[PDB]
């Protein structure tokens, strides 16, 4: 169903929001790739709709970041982490040392 | 606040699925437009985040209709409810009162 | 903000819908790529939100139409036209002989 896909998309959107919210609450140096990967990883594991939402949201954020002057290298690196998580690879490969266990 | 907007969007999305779910359970003829209006109505009542979510979901639905090959009529109902107007405008005869 | 982005996305979405509509009513064979390119071209000109919406819509169209028998050979060809217009190239490159000035 389109309904089931959309439900997955809604949940994946929530996952993406949580990664952003946790990133902000954590204030941890060089943690953004971890949180980029984690949100995409969580969302894609909701199902196809979740993977779709993760991609659509990732792509919008990359666009807004570019507009603000984010460098091409940093954007590419962020997109690498996004796709890493979304494909099911462990977000913890981007985990900075000492990031609290709750994240 | 973004947290509040997201909260409403979450609520509104749940209102939309509940409307589609009730539509399936009711299995009542000529009831589709009622449930489209009702989901959008309930969702918009949650706040701006709910109206946004309701529009996203309604628009995504029309996209699937267009892509696969009535849409306009559904959107009339979607917008009627989301605008705060009475979903019962579309209520078919017989529909159980809990819906 | 994201306010401007979403404004552009709405503009871009309307451009895409208008291309799909024009495609339906023109009923011109071998004109598919023209309208796909044109929708994406018009949408990308709205700015980043428009380009983003155009890609979201284009990709969703490809994925959804798989359920109505559109295979990869034609769908990837549509997608070549989508990216063509989106990148700023002339949709008219795909214009079939005689298509009315209205489109
Ligand atoms: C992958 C399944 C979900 C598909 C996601 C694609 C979402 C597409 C939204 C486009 O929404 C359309 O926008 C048009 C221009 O505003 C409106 O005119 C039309 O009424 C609305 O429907």
């Amino acid at each position: 169903r389109w309904v089931q896909f959309m439900k997955e998309a809604g949940q994946g959107s929530r996952d993406m929001w949580r990664a952003y919210s946790d990133m902000k609450k954590a204030n941890w140096k060089n943690s953004d790739k971890y949180f980029h990967a984690r949100g995409n990883y969580d969302a894609a594991r909701r199902g196809p709709g979740g993977a779709w939402a993760a991609k659509v949201i990732s792509d919008a954020r990359e666009a807004v970041q570019k507009f603000t002057g984010h460098g091409a290298e940093d954007s590419r690196a962020d997109q690498f982490a996004n796709e890493w998580g979304r494909s099911g690879k462990d977000p913890n490969h981007f985990r900075p040392a000492g990031l609290p266990k709750r994240y």
